[PDB]
């Protein structure tokens, strides 16, 4: 009974929260694996890529990338590359009051989601070529990814990677929310985000 309502609003909470992170930068297909979720499988971790479109590119085109020094580091030329991947979110799973927990765990997301340095991005890239993307992911499969620019590249090569906690390169960066308790487990979420994105094109 109550086991109903809880899973609803967990389901539920999977679908705006990947609603808010997407429009922020069809998706009824992608979503097709938590909108026809029932009891008798596993609700599938959830995961967002968040990428720099390069299908538009002409042949001369140089995509640069700035540092925090404001110096400039070639990243690809034309058609060389589909895409570079800027973010990767990934939400899975291990009452009114689990409902309150999920109104904040929302806000909280909405605030999260216009501070990466990608929004940064596409401030720029719509004040008043190349366009951001998002692609959903059922995360407990496998993927290839044959001529991109991934998360692993480093474009920035002072970039020195130590040991460290999360396991990230260090020009990487993570942040992962408090998590809900909840009987059926933990909903936990984090994303991990490439530091720069002062992207340019010439």
């Amino acid at each position: 009974s109550l086991d109903k309502q809880l899973w609803e609003l967990i389901d539920n909470f999977f679908l705006k929260a990947a609603l808010l992170i997407c429009h922020s930068k069809k998706l009824e297909r992608e979503l097709k694996p938590w909108t026809t979720f029932d009891g008798s499988e596993s609700l599938p971790p959830l995961v967002i890529e968040t990428y720099l479109d390069l299908a538009r590119l002409s042949p001369s085109q140089q995509v640069t990338l700035k540092d925090q020094d404001g110096n400039p580091w070639n990243v690809c030329k034309g058609t060389k590359k589909s895409e570079i991947m800027l973010e990767r979110w990934l939400i899975q799973m291990d009452v009114s009051e689990l409902y309150r927990q999920l109104v904040l765990l929302f806000r909280y997301l909405e605030t999260l989601v216009g501070l990466l340095p990608a929004s940064e991005l596409q401030a720029r890239l719509i004040r008043p070529p190349v366009k951001l993307g998002t692609r959903i992911l059922d995360g407990s499969k496998p993927i290839v990814s044959k001529g991109r620019i991934g998360l692993s590249k480093s474009l920035i090569a002072t970039y020195s990677n130590v040991i460290n906690e999360t396991n990230l390169p260090a020009h990487l960066e993570q942040r992962k929310i408090t998590p809900i308790r909840t009987k059926f487990g933990s909903l936990r979420i984090s994303v991990s985000y490439r530091k720069d994105c002062d992207f340019h094109v010439n």
